[PDB]
C-alpha cells in the first residue's frame, strides 16, 4: 500500500532535483538511475514488468546511495518516494 500523497514541497530539496532529471531524462548522477523497479514486495499497486522504474534522491554527505528514491509509474503525475529504502511510500504531488 500507498501511505498517502504528500506536497513536493513538503519532501527534502533533492527530491525535486530527481523530478526535473526524470523530465530532462537526465543525465542521472547514479548508474542504477532508470532501472525497473520490479515491485517484488507488492507494496505498490500490481502492474506488469516496467511499469515503474526508480531513481535515487541524493542523501547530502552520504557516501552511498542511501535510502531515498522517486520510484515512477507510467502514468501522468505517478511518481512514488520512498525514504526507508522501499519499506513504505508516499504520491508526489507537484502541484504544492
Amino acid at each position: 500500500d500507498v501511505s498517502g500523497t504528500v506536497c513536493l514541497s513538503a519532501l527534502p530539496p533533492e527530491a525535486t532535483d530527481t523530478l526535473n532529471l526524470i523530465a530532462s531524462d537526465g543525465p542521472f548522477p547514479y548508474s542504477q538511475d532508470g532501472v525497473v523497479f520490479q515491485n517484488r514486495e507488492s507494496v505498490l499497486p500490481t502492474q506488469s514488468y516496467g511499469y515503474y522504474h526508480e531513481y535515487t534522491v541524493i542523501t547530502p554527505g552520504a557516501r552511498t546511495r542511501g535510502t531515498r528514491r522517486i520510484i515512477c509509474g507510467e502514468a501522468t503525475q505517478e511518481d512514488y518516494y520512498t525514504g526507508d529504502h522501499y519499506a513504505t511510500f508516499s504520491l508526489i504531488d507537484q502541484t504544492c
